[PDB]
């Protein structure tokens, strides 16, 4: 858990390389590095990852 994140809105992927995500849902921050606009992350819960907007995404 490297880096951690909690979501602030609700995302639902419309592509294969995004994620789906829930307001209050706790997630690592697997890549910021990349675009200011898409982060990949890795929901703690389920394990699922992918790209969410960085804008929805709290750092801890």
């Amino acid at each position: 858990g490297m880096e951690r994140g909690i979501v602030q809105y609700d995302f639902m992927a419309e592509s294969q390389d995004e994620l789906t995500i829930k307001s209050g849902d706790k997630v690592y921050i697997l890549d910021d590095k990349k675009s200011k606009d898409w982060w990949m992350c890795q929901l703690v819960d389920s394990g699922k990852s992918g790209l969410v907007p960085a804008q929805f995404i709290e750092p801890v």
